[PDB]
């Protein structure tokens, strides 16, 4: 499992980038954003306390809420969320379970946030909202497999969540949703391969979803939907490189994808869709640095990419889409470990 | 009192990143066309009716499993609607929601998942009809939230998912009541933001969680106003960006999150004014886009991140002219006719 990412990052409803991640005192400490432009400074690192043992896991509820989830030191899911949109948060509090990855989360189209994490048994199990945005929770429910990565989530372009995961032949295997908000899902499908990071899917432009992972041969490989929220996949599609940390994928505010990963000198590299979000890809194009995370990518509400990885300070540094060449790389500060929970 | 021309389509973006537009035929039937490619320049797949007889504008919002559902008001006076069966699928027949209503619909959707519908009634005040589960059936009764109204009504949801209904008074200031909490059928009071409006109010979320209210004032300027705060007051003092317009403004965010105004000139052609250098920014002045039109312009971000704007024409085709120097204008044939309720 290639190098992860060391944050988790969200736009909150007033368009300000927010970074969580785990400090040296294993507390879930977050950033955020001063002002909702490209280059703003920063509020600088303020713990939300705790003791996780997972990468910590922000989703924004459909009220706008921020909610973090991760792994505590009892193995159970805990999380913690602001009473009101970018204001306090709670306590943090237990959901339970007994859980071996870092948790997967989405929201379903009825508001319902649904967390999945592997189980002590190692398949994938899921616990929901009951309603939009709130409590109470439902029990946890075993979604069966056995899996090797940590899980990941998205929502089809018909409302129908779907889950990925490395299998035990490390090829990625797949669940979806039967229908929108439904606890019935179906079986699990392999989709083959063999990945050697945890898989990342995103929604293209077009309304497919497309997965991300590296191969074998330490390549970016990709591989979609031919079909709306529907098969067949395509075969696997190898992008090249070689890349030292897990892949991570975003869309620019045109719709072209684009890749950030750690190359086998330790900077920051990327590949992007050329022309439009139906065009060829670019060659691997390196940003610099030297880091030691994965990096993590977001669009900003100026509409520039924002990049984040841990630097060799074990600072966070960011780095941004500017014109025509990216910002220089600079130092949020903080010092962050890496507490995925599959690694 | 004055209202603004109104636009002639409500325009959407589909779950596949296709824009498609609704407008009303000579036979008084909603037609709809739709792009047959994501992409800025893309041809059309034509107009094709919905059938269906209709004594308002037609309003569009996409449900949040993707499915499309178009409101209107029959020429029985009640509204009536119809959806997809699927995302981008076939439709269902027209099926009635009731009531009497002397407004065009006014329609969003809860953080919740359900539709809310507004519609002025037969007394002038406002009322609201609504799914009562997610993007589903059955439908509520309507519900009145009172005041007396004279413009059509128009709907967004505030940063924090509170819904918030905008209209003009009996005294031709813009009037606004908003949802208590999110997903609630408990309303404030109607509360006045004053100024003298000769149009519909046209609201939009800005890129930093604000509510931004643009109208026509009585000297046939174009006026905003918006919160200060994100989702609440105090609102602004009303702003002038001067101008003579002949038609409702429509407002829309560019990929960087610039807001971008549209409205007829007393020429007939199509005129923008738009915030430049970020969304922060200060306006530019009006600059023409030439042609000659005979609605007021709707426009949309399509899946190449440019804008898109459709207005009818000197032959009641629908025109279209994107953000290219702008596009050439093309001719999306068809022959339409301004149902607004309120004119
Ligand atoms: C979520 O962090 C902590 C958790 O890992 C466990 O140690 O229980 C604590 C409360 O008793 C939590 O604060
Ligand atoms: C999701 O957590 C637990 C799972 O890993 C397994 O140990 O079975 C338990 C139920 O018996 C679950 O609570
Ligand atoms: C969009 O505006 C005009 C249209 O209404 C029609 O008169 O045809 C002209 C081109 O011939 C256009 O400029
Ligand atoms: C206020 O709503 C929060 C909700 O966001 C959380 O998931 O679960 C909490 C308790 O389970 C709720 O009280
Ligand atoms: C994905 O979960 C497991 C997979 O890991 C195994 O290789 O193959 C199994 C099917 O026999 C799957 O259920
Ligand atoms: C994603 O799995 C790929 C496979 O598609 C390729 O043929 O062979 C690769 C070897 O690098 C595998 O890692
Ligand atoms: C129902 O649609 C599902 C789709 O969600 C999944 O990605 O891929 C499946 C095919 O492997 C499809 O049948
Ligand atoms: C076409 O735009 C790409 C952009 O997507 C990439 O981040 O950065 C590249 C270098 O600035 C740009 O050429
Ligand atoms: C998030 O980084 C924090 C930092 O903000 C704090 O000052 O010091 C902590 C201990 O070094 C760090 O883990
Ligand atoms: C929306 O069009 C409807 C039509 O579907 C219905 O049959 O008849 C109505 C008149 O009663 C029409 O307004
Ligand atoms: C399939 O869901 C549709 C819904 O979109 C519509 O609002 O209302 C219809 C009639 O209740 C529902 O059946
Ligand atoms: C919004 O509805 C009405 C308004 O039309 C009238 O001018 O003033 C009333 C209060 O005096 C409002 O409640
Ligand atoms: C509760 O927040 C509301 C806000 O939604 C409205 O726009 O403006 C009101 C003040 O006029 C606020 O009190
Ligand atoms: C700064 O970008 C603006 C754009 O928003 C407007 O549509 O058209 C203007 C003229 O092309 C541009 O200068
Ligand atoms: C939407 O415009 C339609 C057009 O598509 C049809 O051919 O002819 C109808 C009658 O002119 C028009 O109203
Ligand atoms: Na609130
Ligand atoms: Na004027």
């Amino acid at each position: 499992i290639a190098l992860s990412e060391i944050v988790s990052v969200v736009n909150t409803s007033d368009g300000r980038i927010e970074v969580f991640g785990v400090g040296t005192d294993n507390a879930v400490w977050h950033n955020r954003q001063t002002a909702p432009h490209s280059g703003s400074s920063w509020t600088g690192w303020i713990s939300l306390n705790g003791k996780v043992t997972s990468k910590p896991v922000v989703y924004i509820n459909t009220d706008g809420r921020l909610e973090v989830f991760a792994r505590g030191t009892d193995n159970a899911l805990w999380h913690i969320w602001q009473t009101a949109t970018n204001a306090g948060w709670s306590n943090w509090q237990s959901l339970g379970g007994t859980i071996t990855s870092n948790p997967a989360v989405y929201v379903n189209t009825d508001g319902r946030i649904d967390v999945f994490a592997r189980g002590t048994d190692n398949a994938l199990w899921h616990i929901s909202q009951t309603a939009a945005h709130s409590g109470p929770w439902s029990s946890w429910q075993s979604l069966n497999g056995v899996i090797t990565s940590n899980p990941a989530v998205h929502i089809n372009s018909d409302g129908r969540l779907e889950v990925f995961a490395r299998g035990t032949d490390n090829a990625l295997w797949h669940i979806w949703q039967t229908a929108p908000d439904s606890n019935q899902w179906s079986g699990w499908d392999s989709l083959g391969g063999v990945i050697t990071s945890d898989p990342v899917v995103i929604g293209t432009a077009d309304g497919r979803l497309e997965v991300f992972a590296r191969g074998s041969n330490n390549a970016l490989y990709h591989i979609w939907q031919t079909v709306p929220h529907g098969g067949p996949w395509s075969n696997w599609a190898s992008l090249n490189g070689v890349i030292t940390s897990a892949p991570a994928v975003v869309k620019n505010s045109d719709g072209r994808l684009e890749v950030f990963a750690r190359g086998t000198n330790n900077a920051l590299y990327h590949i992007w869709q050329t022309v439009s979000h139906s065009g060829p890809w670019s060659n691997w194009a390196t940003l610099n640095g030297t880091i030691t995370s994965a990096p993590t990518a977001v669009e900003d509400a100026d509409g520039r990419l924002e990049v984040f990885a841990r630097g060799t300070d074990n600072a966070l540094w960011n780095i941004w889409q500017a014109t025509p060449s990216w910002s220089a790389w600079v130092s949020l500060k903080g010092s962050l470990i890496d507490a995925s929970a599959i690694k």
